[PDB]
């Protein structure tokens, strides 16, 4: 996250860090046996690590379940990054509390104009790299979808909206990939993809998850 703030540990009981020898993306908890993340995040070996804030030290409220299945959605395109969403299943259920908590899947979609909490463990810088140990968040803007068409022409579908601002500073970046956007207490984006981080007239794009509930529902209920 670049341009944000720290979120305060546990304040963002849903956020979930990947974890394969190390933190490479993050994710959501959306029941006790499931997490929704990014399809490219996709990799064999995960484990997912709930109760987080700083991902490099032991502070006495993970809890670290390793995934049991993923399911990467089958129309996911990974040259265009339509449908990039994936389902993770935990080998155990995660013991829901103050810390731990799942967040909500959208009944609609959200609205141009409505502010968002994106957050993760990415990269904080526009030119550079640093990796910050504890939890980032930012708050930001769903942008209308000609200003996102506007800002990458020939590349925004259906399944995509962008949030963030147009003059820069303040975006998701590298390592944030399969984190959260929560609107109106529902999960309605998952960290995809941008032109760099930050970047003017360049902002974030993100899975539009309300295109998705039935597929997340009917894939929890026979899996
Ligand atoms: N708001 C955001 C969120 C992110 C997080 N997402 C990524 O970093 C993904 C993971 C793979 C690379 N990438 C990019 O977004 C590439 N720029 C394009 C690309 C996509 C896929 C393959 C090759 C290239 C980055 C930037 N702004
Ligand atoms: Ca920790």
């Amino acid at each position: 996250i670049v341009g944000g703030y720290t979120c305060g540990a546990n304040t963002v009981p849903y956020q979930v860090s990947l974890n394969s020898g190390y933190h490479f993306c993050g994710g959501s908890l959306i029941n006790s046996q499931w997490v929704v993340s990014a399809a490219h995040c996709y990799k064999s070996g995960i484990q997912v690590r709930l109760g987080e804030d700083n991902i490099n030290v032991v502070e006495g409220n993970e809890q670290f379940i390793s995934a049991s299945k993923s399911i990467v959605h089958p129309s996911y395109n990974s040259n265009t990054l339509n449908n990039d969403i994936m389902l993770i299943k935990l080998k155990s259920a995660a013991s829901l509390n103050s810390r731990v908590a799942s967040i909500s899947l959208p009944t609609s979609c959200a609205s141009a104009g409505t502010q968002c909490l994106i957050s993760g463990w990415g990269n904080t810088k526009s030119s550079g790299t640093s990796y910050p140990d504890v939890l980032k968040c930012l708050k930001a803007p769903i942008l209308s979808d000609s200003s996102c068409k506007s800002a990458y022409p020939g590349q925004i579908t259906s399944n995509m909206f962008c949030a963030g601002y147009l003059e820069g500073g303040k975006d998701s970046c590298q390592g944030d990939s399969g984190g959260p956007v929560v609107c109106s207490g529902k999960l309605q984006g998952i960290v995809s993809w941008g032109s760099g981080c930050a970047q003017k007239n360049k902002p974030g794009v993100y899975t539009k998850v309300c295109n998705y509930v039935s597929w997340i529902k009917q894939t929890i209920a026979s899996n």
